[PDB]
């Protein structure tokens, strides 16, 4: 921690390279428009909302930016990659606005998009397509997101893939922001992979949403010790050019003392009163700060800026950020929040959630900024534009076309023919299998088809956070190498034998440890390559089960409306299949959490050709011809058992979510059964044991996604509403099932299997699953205590025929004895 | 960043206070019933799993701990708070077996626990309520629960509600664990708050699962150089006592530049070689360090000792840990994975994934740390014991007595009685109200009513994410304060304004910024305080419902397991409510999330007499007599409107899920209306419209909580099954609702009110939902876009009449046309 004063001095400030004047003419404009887009909404009175404080503290920082450092998308590389803070998308619009790029239309329609021509409230790709790009309104994401997008680009560089070096990625972060674990959670990645493409641009104006930061303490110094200690370069900018004459003329240091000890909640007080108060409370402290402006006028004291205002010290640090190497540069930026809006929120506790405010306040900024809005106009909120020909219009579209254009801006599909694998080329695991093995090995030898696809072969991006062992998958280090910028600078401790710790500068996989967020951000960077730098990337980013969903949720929405097209691959998954570890392992719900993503497709298959057929599927959709936007989540297997050849013709109702498997004949009676994962052998089991004990014949259906199907059925049933006067139409799965009783069990709480029911074409359908929280024990006791085992699935069957008068009830009754269910003990969901 | 040797020299290191002979021959006979018990598990060879190269790594930090520092539960406070590391399991339940805490059978039952007698896989309060007490194994969660219990402790103290100083937070972590975001992600609020309470130990074996951390580089340094800079105390226990002779020695400083610059992967190879391999590649770097230990066979090299592994270094750190104040304490102990399993694990790759080994592996470890136990017995893998009377039994007991006896043991229920807030008591909030308000309003109002309570208010623990002023609670800083243990240090802003920002070190609201997690760690930490402290208190965490179980759901799966009691609430929830916010804020499925969890019970009420109603119902369900273990989720919301009064009665059906509001004549036909939240009104809406324009009359219903009917449903048909010559159960809501065709309503997607379709007794259930990415608009844009308003509810209703031939299908085709719905508009889930 250094005194809180510029890392920068001026001796060794570079002389700043563009009109200051015109820029602030321009830079003025973009505030007004901004300002006049938040402020016709409200005029609305519909509760859209929007923010003005925080844009007018950062204003500046963005200028400086777009006129000298910003890289637009280009011929050779996407340009830089901006995560641009999500409120201050108003004075984002309002540039766009100013560049031609949107119309006084769209802007009128800030925030009220349903009809289209309108603006999102924040970066939403999913809704801009072609604007937006990083969605970072979700605190904490954009800081890792933008780490682990630097580290993919050095990886496209050092994989020989794209030259990226030219790429810079910029996170816009608040101060407040920074207190989310996720912020500065992964900053020492940054340092291990020397990211020096990355730039973290903090706007330290000292306050958050309900208060400061932390107003007994000093945020700035706080967030530069631990980013000096991660290893980052670290650029104060605290004061502007008119503190520079009265630091110099400060030989008693006390000045410096003063600034140091003075902690936050007391500065942004400062700039919230007036030149009075600074002189009697900051420089009336000492006799000796207090000399230095005895003989400024309080006028001249309230005129002093913080170095976040002045484009000389934000040129400096971005300049300097620009030249580091062998390491990532955060730049913590001095500002106020409310910025010149005086009396409405300048510096004041409330001014994040200011959007209105009276014609005495839209005056101010006018006179403030210097607006170019007459006494005639300012009453009617009026846009303010620049004509072809001015200065104005002249510079700002200059200095854009120096840099390669405008931004944000996004391509929605790539453009390059990948020539993917076939169907046949996925073949071997279309056919019965002689060795017993799991969906996670068909998963693994699916990989290994692929990457022996001379087209897609190297844009495969293999992601692991740690556990790749637990997969079986330590002999690919070896085989495609494990990704180390400047690697191994050691001789491995396996190094002897065949699946020794193989880490490279040209590595394939993505090893990023116990960090299940960095994975999903390495993974997030690499399935929406394609749109970012045209360059499709195709990540499988396999983890257990419980971990994904549950633990990056987030991330994983903010995925759907970055628009990603991936590969997640739940493994280790079912409640009761990772049986020895536990309650915070076994995943029974994560399907329920990934149905609550639009874009997402969930698979739950149980057969080696299934998870086939869905990949290839998958690959298809996403970067074939279609380019459809989505992206897929498999949960796979850690049991070994019999795998069969794929029933001929099977294809589509494995892709839709269903079909029959088999139909076995009985005389006493016909049920329905369904299963999906590695609960289905054992409701094939309770099939053959129906059919060998009781004469009961069933229908054998394989559900390879219960969500995909209920979609279907929710299209169904909600088109048939809305035409009254069509003849209705056939959900999937009543086209596939008929109307004999039916009973379902899977290892997923009851409600993944019970979602379709209003779909079933049954009178009858009863739901087993694993609601509960896990626990230790054997598969064969698990399967019991939650009660989808065969046995239990063969009860609900004849509970079923029971009630229809098909069968004696005692004889319900009997099978509950026979197989030593014990009809009284708690709920699973209880237990 | 220091040099790579220990902290203490040896001149300013305590004399070790206990028996080291004899503590080490208990210390071995834990390490070889830890073995025995996996290994006897691995015999089973049912899957059932476990670590052992682990605890070996980590064992001998664990026994100082226990002899010396390790303060258990006692009459004044709950003792040390003690994270221990997950996986190290089986180390715990050796030392509590042979304490006699455990038995024989219970060892033999290890990760076999689903008949009673067996021990879970790791620490899960919720599988062993009287033995663990956090929940460790899911990586991450553990360092920032622990920070957050730290500084929940200092809140306690401060608000004079208990004496906490005698208690002191461990955080047992291991170095790849590191990893996660969330466990450096919060380090600097140890350092804001002064938490010279809490230590965090972190496992420093250089590897992590799949291979080392950084095998490229020094995570020693990394961790030492971001902790440092957090402005934690850093304490490295590097070498052993061995190693002092030789740093002494080194005149030339050759040793330190040596042990400097070797990164982690050489030196874990080291550890898996042999003494004349240290010779060569580490001392042989350099003439100097070559002669240091020329002298030496190569016998006395290999014994060169990691600190991690001297009980003499490890004492001294945390003893200096002990003495420190003004800030929170890292132990970084050095050690070596798979210590003393040699040939099977030692400083290997593979390590981690070792769960058995042969008789040589198993006589090795025999030999390695001089095991009772014959050559001839290790077949049988035998347990080992001390009888009472011996000296390790008594010292054993002796040294655990000194300090309140054993650790970890767990109180289930709290012993004091508080004397409850009645419902009376909320009578106000059960009365029509004046103005419109929101629930939200009626949550803030109700709160307000606990803290008027004698008993309770102070137990109250309200708790923001910076969200405050969007709930209107600013307020209630003045009020009661936010809680700061250093004061203000500063004048407030608005300081001379009622609705000031009032810090005091004697507040009660808990501000933890822009930091969910943190939030819900802080919430956790009051929400056990019952059983951890024997002293209740109720927390009331409000925050955005979307950044809830979407964004930190893996703490509420492990709050569930740690029997969490409390109030989580999701403050602007809805999809179509909260308009103007967009896709990352427009909430409509966090009900399909916390659905997931066992113990949390939801609801999402539409009027204010429902929060009150609820809230006073989960009062004494937790707090009250009955000390029920659950928690409660309750969607609140900013939409202000009409609120009624209770009608008479109503109570148990609010508390149930369901209760009838209403009932609409209507000659032309009947239907039933069921609606959640803010569409319920919408559904109100559509019942007039529906009798007045169409003369179909209706059943108007209130279902303040689909998750618990559905779940009651479960439980009806899952015991009707168990007992098919019993009175079958009957659904809650097959007892208020009929068979009229029905049609359900809610701001969230359609499965949220799906969910109950195999319980509710009508031949047909539409069901209207917000499925699809939110976007931003008014809230009537939203509705329509969303096909969930009035005109929806009374189209799906006309067509369910049009259906059974109750209506002409010309009416309802009618009818869309008339409200100006487009049938043919992209379904809103694919938008
Ligand atoms: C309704 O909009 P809002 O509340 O103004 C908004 C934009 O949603 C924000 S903005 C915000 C405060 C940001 O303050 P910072 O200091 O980081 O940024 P700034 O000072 O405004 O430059 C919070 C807590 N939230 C809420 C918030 C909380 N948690 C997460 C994860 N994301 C959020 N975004
Ligand atoms: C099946 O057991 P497991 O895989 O051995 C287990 C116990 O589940 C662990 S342990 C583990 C490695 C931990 O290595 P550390 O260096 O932190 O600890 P240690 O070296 O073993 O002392 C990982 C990645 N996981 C998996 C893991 C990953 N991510 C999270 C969030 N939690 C986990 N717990
Ligand atoms: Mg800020
Ligand atoms: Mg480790």
């Amino acid at each position: 921690i250094s005194n809180y004063i510029n890392t920068i001095p001026v001796e060794e400030q570079p002389e700043y390279p563009g009109n200051l004047e015109l820029e602030r003419r321009i830079r003025s404009a973009i505030r007004w428009n901004a300002i006049m887009t938040v402020l016709r909404a409200s005029k609305k009175d519909l509760e859209l909302g929007g923010h003005m404080a925080s844009f007018q503290s950062s204003a500046t920082i963005y200028d400086v930016c777009f006129n000298h450092f910003f890289r637009a998308r280009n011929e050779q590389d996407g340009g830089d990659l901006v995560y641009f803070q999500g409120h201050i998308s108003p004075g984002v619009y309002a540039r766009a606005f100013l560049e031609g790029r949107l119309t006084q239309e769209q802007l009128d329609n800030f925030r009220q998009e349903v009809h289209g021509n309108g603006l999102s409230s924040y970066p939403h790709p999913k809704l801009m397509p072609e604007f937006w790009q990083f969605p970072t309104v979700s605190m904490g994401l954009g800081p890792i997101g933008a780490i682990y997008q630097a580290k993919f680009l050095k990886y496209l560089e050092h994989r020989g893939l794209k030259d990226t070096s030219k790429q810079t990625v910029y996170a816009f972060l608040g101060d407040g922001e920074m207190d989310e674990p996720e912020s500065k959670g992964a900053i020492t990645i940054a340092t291990r992979e020397k990211l020096d493409n990355l730039v973290f641009v903090i706007n330290c104006n000292l306050q958050r949403l309900d208060g400061p930061v932390t107003g007994n303490g000093k945020i700035i110094n706080e967030l530069e010790g631990i980013f000096e200690g991660a290893g980052w370069n670290v650029i104060k900018v605290m004061w502007g050019s008119r503190w520079d004459e009265l630091l110099r003329k400060d030989t008693s240091g006390k000045l410096i003392q003063l600034m140091n000890e003075t902690v936050d909640g007391d500065y942004q007080t400062f700039k919230s009163k007036d030149g009075a108060y600074v002189r009697e409370h900051f420089f009336g402290k000492y006799p000796e700060t207090a000399a230095l402006v005895a003989d400024w006028t309080d006028e001249q004291i309230w005129a002093l800026n913080r170095g976040g205002h002045d484009p000389k010290k934000i040129y400096a640090a971005f300049k300097k950020a620009q030249e580091t190497k062998g390491k990532a540069t955060v730049i913590l930026a001095h500002t106020i929040k409310g910025y010149g809006m005086g009396d409405a929120a300048e510096g004041k506790n409330i001014a994040h959630q200011v959007k209105k405010m009276n014609m005495d306040g839209v005056r101010h900024i006018r006179d403030r900024f210097n607006v170019p809005v007459s006494d005639a106009d300012i009453e009617k909120l009026p846009y303010i534009t620049f004509p072809e020909g001015s200065e104005e219009h002249t510079y700002l579209h200059a200095q854009r076309q120096k840099l390669h254009g405008y931004l944000p801006s996004r391509q929605p599909n790539f453009t390059e023919k990948l020539e993917l694998p076939s169907l046949q080329d996925f073949g071997a695991l279309l056919e019965e299998q002689s060795k017993e093995i799991s969906t996670t090995i068909a998963f693994v030898r699916a990989l290994n088809v692929m990457l022996k696809n001379k087209s897609i072969k190297d844009r495969l991006v293999p992601i692991i956070a740690d556990e790749a062992r637990t997969f079986g998958m330590e002999g690919l280090f070896r085989q495609i190498g494990i990704y180390s910028p400047n690697g191994q600078q050691y001789t491995p401790q396996d190094r002897e034998q065949v699946a020794y710790y193989k880490e490279d500068e040209k590595g394939q996989i993505l090893q990023e440890g116990i960090n299940e967020l960095g994975a999903g951000c390495s993974w997030l960077a690499a399935a929406t390559s394609y749109s970012t730098n045209n360059l499709p990337m195709i990540p499988f980013y396999i983890y257990y089960s419980m971990f994904g969903f549950q633990r990056i949720g987030d991330l994983c929405w903010a995925a759907g409306d970055q628009q990603a097209r991936g590969f997640l691959i739940g493994g280790t998954s079912g409640r009761t299949t990772l049986n020895g570890e536990g309650l915070q392992h076994e995943d029974g719900h994560s399907h329920i959490q990934s149905l609550t993503i639009p874009n997402c497709i969930s698979y739950d298959p149980a057969y080696a050709y299934e998870v086939a057929v869905i990949m290839h599927d998958g690959l298809e959709r996403m970067y074939g011809e279609k380019q459809e936007n989505v992206y897929y989540y498999i949960t796979t297997l850690n049991e070994n058992y019999h795998m069969p050849a794929m029933p001929e013709g099977a294809e589509e109702g494995i892709r839709k979510g269903i079909y029959k498997l088999e139909t076995i004949e009985g005389s006493k009676g016909k049920v329905q059964l369904l299963g999906s994962g590695s609960i289905l052998r054992h409701v094939r089991e309770a099939a053959e044991i129906l059919a060998k004990d009781y004469g009961v014949g069933s229908d054998v259906y394989s559900v390879t996604s219960f969500t995909e199907l209920a979609r279907d059925g929710q299209d169904c049933e909600r088109w048939n509403m809305l035409h009254p006067l069509e003849t209705p139409r056939v959900p999937y799965i009543a086209q596939v099932m008929n109307d004999a009783p039916a009973v379902a069990s899977t290892d997923y709480m009851k409600l993944f299997a019970e979602q379709v029911r209003t779909y079933v074409p049954a009178d009858d359908y009863r739901v087993l699953g694993t609601d509960g929280f896990g626990r230790s024990d054997s598969r064969e006791n698990l399967r019991h205590h939650f009660e989808v085992d065969a046995s239990y699935v063969v009860v609900a069957a004849l509970g079923e025929l029971a009630k229809r008068g098909e069968i004696d009830k005692k004889v319900v009754a009997d099978a509950i004895a026979k197989f030593n269910i014990d009809a009284d003990k708690v709920n699973p969901r209880l237990a």
